[PDB]
């Protein structure tokens, strides 16, 4: 389907949920959050994607970790909107769905920022990380 | 139907492309490109629309007006995208197809910018207009 460009930096690994996507609309973000976005996992459907950022308990090495936040989406709710602040990598992720507006992850929105809109609804992610989440580009539904 | 939230002012007159869109697919896009663009004007099958945009020469005591920008779209190449900065009116649009990133029309990209994805390529556009292009939304195809 139609997506965005790509939101980000060259370091880490490919990652793309298309595959996964396939289960079902997302019905759940679980973003790790301190002052930047340290991982990000949806869940399509009933099926989990893979924590994309954040890829061993060393990262603490290079950045703070932050907290687990889950946000379960109602039947029928779905991401229209994207807020990302980015550079080398994704600093922040502010989204909003057809229902409401969810807290920014990454509490620090200073590097370029960018507004995405998905009518229809965000059907999956794809990009790069490792322990962070290096880059996004985000996927409609056709 | 799928389509963005409305992208502009509360000024101009609404227009609704949702009927002469049965005429086919969108097959040019033609707009007036100044330091803002003034008008826009898409091709359905082979019929336009009416010109939303520059409602009269007098405009002119207002704004500059602007060059005639036409691009051609081959068959099977539909618009997946479009960067807007808008805000009292929409200022410049950059509109992207599943084939290529197409020329801003509107130099001036200072206000408000969003990304809007166009699910399955546009099928009509609605807003309002008058002097100028009061503000945008884009229906699409799924
Ligand atoms: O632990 C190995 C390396 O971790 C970091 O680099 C990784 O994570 C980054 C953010 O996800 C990626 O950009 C990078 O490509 C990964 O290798 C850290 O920056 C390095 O110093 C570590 O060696």
């Amino acid at each position: 389907q139609v997506a965005s460009e790509y939101l980000g930096g060259p370091g880490g690994d490919a990652f793309d949920d298309k595959a996964v996507a396939q289960n079902g609309d997302i019905t759940r973000i679980e973003m790790q959050c301190t002052d930047v976005a340290t991982y990000i996992k949806l869940r399509y459907g009933k099926v989990d994607s893979r924590q994309w950022g954040w890829g061993n308990e060393n990262c603490i090495q290079w950045s703070k970790k932050g907290e687990k936040v889950v946000h379960e989406l109602s039947s029928g709710e779905y991401i229209t909107s994207a807020i990302v602040t980015y550079g080398k990598y994704v600093q922040s992720i502010t989204f909003k769905t057809n229902k409401r507006t969810l807290p920014r992850c990454g509490t620090s929105a200073t590097e370029k920022s960018v507004t995405v809109l998905i009518p229809g609804g965000l059907k999956y992610i794809s990009g790069r990380w490792g322990c962070r989440i290096d880059g996004l580009r985000f996927h409609a539904k056709c």
